[PDB]
């Protein structure tokens, strides 16, 4: 299984990740949704950027294979706890990082109560706006297994559904009904689910403090996070570049590959 | 003088442009404002597309050193007809365009009438809907020549006002003061000046219809037109990618140089 990488204790958890590359390093963070791993949502940038930069990749706690510790409170600061963790047992002072969606509220929280372990960021899809739930997202957090949810989800989150074939619905599918996931995905988000937006989300006032390069990435035709947050974040961020792919869904990492990559090296080339 | 380049007959006007590089070409279109002129707009761009593709850049009639045509009628049709000559007269049988501003205007036009003609199209703060005339596009367009009224233009299309010296408002002064110069220019877009935003527009409908793989930027500070003005034409153009550079004026090329001519190239390159 491609997606179990390497393990290392961060913040008191048993966390899988991956580290790939040398030099300046770049910390990637996955977005939500059942099944969701760093290996999935990074599988085809890993390769382009480890060119160039040292690229680290891990599961948070309660998603992929990272360790899911009883009675653990999943939540925004504790997320950010964990980023923290696994730079801190890396010996990572510092470090750039791309948040993708969910991951992208996490890294705008991680800048916010860490601004000098972050430099640059890319924030794609990205919670950290108290949008208005949608129904892409609640079908997404509301998830229960099943081929034909999953091939809705993935038609939810693409813009060229000829992308979702039976084969990737029942590959996602397994990948969501692995021992533990469901059960701990379940219990993240539960109705009503504006309150986890809500809590994910950074106030107007501290995301106007951010002093980090930043690179905004949207697809015009996301259904889970609207556009209009997207914009919002690229008013409020001060060294703040906004950049939306036509023709592009949720995960523009995924369907606007080529252009993406080269947008997040150029970006990072900078510095 | 460097804003003198090469003279050809286009279109039946003596036509003032550059011819720099090989290969593929690419048109450069200027804005409009007192002084403007093709070397003035992209003497930071030339140097960098030229090194991939065959860059022209011709000086509109009415602007620059092109002849100013005796009892000349400027209009958009006029000055696409204008493009479409000098693209004649230089054999050049299809090509990508990059329209700054008013000449975003004229790009998208170019693309609606001989769409066969034009490949890939590059969007500055352009022109092309209908948005409400600005304090800053009726002071560019009301220009009357003074050092004072030019650092007042400068001011409004930078971000950052450090540029705005006293040697560049002089020097821009003494362009916008040449033989006929102030004369067309006042001439073209007199009040009530919604007329000339409205006239340089095309139509929803029409844009929709836009095949054409296009790159539409804009600087987030923009005086002169309102960033939701591209922000429009990045959902009525499918094909379209919009990037929006964070502390930027109207001048994207030039406040933001480097960043505006990696975009453009690699954007070109993919075809």
């Amino acid at each position: 299984n491609l997606e179990i990488g390497k393990s290392i204790l961060a913040a008191g958890v048993l966390t899988n990740y991956h580290d790939v590359g040398e030099g300046q390093p770049v910390i990637l963070i996955h977005g939500s949704g059942p099944g969701v791993s760093a290996y999935a949502n990074w599988r085809l940038t890993i390769p382009a950027l480890s060119k160039f930069y040292r690229v680290i990749a891990p599961d948070m706690v309660g998603f992929g294979f990272t360790d899911r510790p009883e009675n653990y409170n999943y939540s925004k600061d504790s997320w950010v706890d964990h980023i923290i963790g696994i730079m801190d047992a890396l010996e990572i002072e510092k470090a750039h990082i791309v948040g993708n969606a969910f991951g992208g509220g996490l890294a705008i929280a991680t800048a916010l109560r860490y601004s000098e372990r972050v430099d640059r960021m890319v924030l794609m899809g990205a919670a950290g706006t108290r949008f208005d739930v949608t129904e892409g997202l609640n079908a997404v957090w509301g998830y229960t297994p099943s081929i034909e949810n999953m091939r809705n989800l993935l038609d939810i989150f693409a813009y060229d559904r000829s992308l979702v074939t039976d084969e990737l619905a029942r590959l996602r599918y397994e990948a969501s009904i692995q021992p533990g996931f469901q059960e701990s995905f379940s219990s993240m988000f539960p109705e009503p689910r504006q309150r986890w937006i809500d809590a994910l989300a950074s106030s107007d006032e501290d995301i106007k403090t951010l002093p980090n390069e930043t690179l905004i990435i949207h697809g015009r035709e996301d259904q889970v996070v609207p556009l209009s947050s997207s914009l919002r974040l690229g008013e409020l961020i001060d060294r703040a570049q906004l950049h939306v792919f036509g023709r592009c869904g949720h995960w523009t990492q995924i369907e606007q590959t080529d252009r993406f990559n080269r947008l997040v090296v150029e970006f990072f080339n900078e510095a």
